């Protein structure tokens, strides 16, 4: 079960990022962003990803002031975790 605050399908920012909760239901091949081959993308290992926000699997985005995201999921801004 999703927070209450989770992003979700709706969201206008959401969908114009394609996000989705679940990394393998996400157009990461097709959007090719690089650092990583696409199969290897997810939000755990993006560099927007904040792992002081949210609790266990729901953990933050600033791209989502407000907001959670899930650890395996994934976006069109997805942006290696470099520092
Ligand atoms: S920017 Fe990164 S952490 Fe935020 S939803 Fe997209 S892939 Fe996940």
């Amino acid at each position: 079960a999703a927070p209450a605050n989770a992003v979700t399908a709706d969201d206008p920012t959401a969908i114009a990022l394609k996000y989705n909760q679940d990394a393998t239901k996400s157009e990461r091949v097709a959007a090719a962003r690089p650092g990583l081959p696409p199969e290897e993308q997810h939000c755990a290992n993006c560099q927007f990803m904040q792992a002081n926000v949210g609790e266990g699997d729901w953990k933050g985005c600033q791209l989502f002031p407000g907001k959670l995201i899930n650890v395996n999921g994934w976006c069109a801004s997805w942006t290696l975790k470099a520092g």
